[PDB]
């Protein structure tokens, strides 16, 4: 049947994951560091643990989702012996290095141990939307997969046993967000200059983003071969665009630093001798401190 | 039944204008400056000319398609009386002033005008797959629209009557891919520390682009009405993820410039006064040189 799990921490975010847990069936045993968060879910069947040792001790998956880190050990050091055999499942926002540690940390301790990253707001969990990265030894995830996945149906996803992948994930993925939302927003500046309302704009941008989801894949394998093909557009082609972009900006009153910014990346790889090589010769300047 | 059109320009963006239009059964003039470039064209029915005034003479619908403005130019300004009654659909890549100079211009030589961005490669001219956008005073593209859907049948949009919105339009987008593009080698850039492969990384990476693109047409009304609620995130929490992306990229030993200045432009807009406002705030900041 469904596993027992324990989740540490009720604030908004832990409320809605121990909430996700109990509908779905799982004896849920509930924890927190102030009193009187857990009597609702108490009434729909949660255990109201006395304590983290009690909390810890009722269920072999334990999830943290706290503050931060400081809190998560604040919670966890304490114990002594609790944690051998357990799988713990961190979910607190962390750093790679900080959930690289907490792996080395729970190996010494005797527990499994997978760091989380939520991609996703608490009225979410449990919906379609909701996206949970899981990264640590696969052998925990695989055990506990059915459990895990109440949290996120559709997008419960295990990267590798570096514990380090899921915050590094999580960020990149939200760099490719704020790029989106970037060039949306610019390109909205720069047709307001013409009249054009931002709604006008946003269809075509929409299928641009789109379409340019066929792009990043297409442009992988160009990265880990190394080998850039121009493919339909140079990086000449690509700057002398992005000089334009920057050229009507500046020309007709909005902001240009973002061009400016594409143009700078662009020109170094050039300066490289990738003039006639593919956009995805830029990872080069990525990867250069 | 379908209009007669002229072609300026045989290079290889022309040479796929012409032959989409011989294809579709009109009545196709061409003229390059450079003598044999027509040869398959002609077997294929297209009338060559002699001279560009024969060229604009022979058809009232004459397509430009040249290097760039400098060239339009050489063209069009011997052109006098020659243009009257013509419309002329300029898609040679240019500059906003110079579209909407090129149509005051061609309106005191009595003939439309329409600029226009192709969104395409030559072999996608006449496919499903082609992008055109068009701008320009609508009584000519509705004029002919027949005509000129040949180009991209499932993908011809008139933008307004402003001369100059294709080519803002085209970079406007084109500032989208750059922002996806970016987004996707720095996060290689920074998952490749760990040892990941850019095409594990991009499946994640596309299906974030995909579900971004829901994003922009949230934003829209935002931007339009000047009102920026949080929603799932304050520019704090943006900026604070922002922030932890640059941290990562600089300790993990990869270029952290890009996440820096997403940091900087997030900033610029809490400065205004937006720290408890949502991401489409920045737009604000994007106005201002
Ligand atoms: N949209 C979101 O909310 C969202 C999305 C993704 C990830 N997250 C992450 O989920 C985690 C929890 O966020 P939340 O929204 O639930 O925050 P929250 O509503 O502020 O709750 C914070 C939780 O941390 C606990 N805590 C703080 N300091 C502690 C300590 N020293 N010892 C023990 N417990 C301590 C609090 O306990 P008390 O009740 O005793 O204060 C509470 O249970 C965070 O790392 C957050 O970044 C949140
Ligand atoms: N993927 C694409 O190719 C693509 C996509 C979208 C837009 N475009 C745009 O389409 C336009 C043409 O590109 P293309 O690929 O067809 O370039 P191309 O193969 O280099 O052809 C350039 C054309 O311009 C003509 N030309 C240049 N200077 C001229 C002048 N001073 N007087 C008369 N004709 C002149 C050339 O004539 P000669 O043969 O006599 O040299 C040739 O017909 C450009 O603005 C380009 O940015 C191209």
């Amino acid at each position: 049947g469904p596993a027992a799990v324990t989740v540490l921490g009720l604030g908004r975010m832990g409320s809605a994951l121990a909430a996700a847990f109990l509908a779905a069936g799982h004896s849920t045993t509930v924890w927190n560091r102030t009193p009187g968060k857990a009597d609702e879910l108490a009434a729909r069947g949660a255990r109201r643990a006395g304590s983290v040792a009690e909390a810890v001790a009722a269920a072999p998956l334990v999830v943290v989702c706290v503050a931060d880190d400081e809190a998560v050990h604040q919670l966890l050091d304490p114990l002594d012996g609790a944690l051998a055999g357990r799988t713990l499942v961190n979910l607190t926002t962390g750093t790679s290095a900080q959930a690289r540690a907490n792996a080395a940390w729970a190996k010494e301790r005797g527990a499994a141990f997978l760091d989380g990253a939520i991609m996703a707001v608490p009225e979410d969990i449990a919906t379609g939307d909701a996206v949970l990265l899981y990264s640590g030894p696969r052998d925990a995830f695989d055990a506990y997969e059915e459990a895990l996945r109440v949290l996120a149906p559709a997008g419960t996803t295990h990267l590798g046993g570096d514990a380090g992948l899921a915050a590094l994930h999580d960020l990149a993925l939200l760099g490719i967000m704020w790029g989106v939302l970037n060039g949306f927003l610019h390109g909205a500046a720069l047709l307001g200059t013409a009249g054009v309302r931002a709604g006008d704009f946003a269809p075509l941008a929409a299928r641009m983003t789109t379409v340019v989801a066929g792009y990043v894949t297409a442009a992988a394998p160009e990265v880990d071969a190394g080998s850039y093909p121009a493919g339909d557009a140079t990086l000449t082609v690509h700057q002398e665009a992005m000089r334009h972009l920057a050229e009507e900006s500046e020309a007709l009153g909005v902001n240009a630093e973002l061009p400016r910014f594409l143009q700078l990346l662009a020109g170094r790889a050039v300066a490289e001798g990738h003039a006639e090589s593919g956009y995805s010769a830029l990872v080069e300047q990525f990867r250069k401190a």
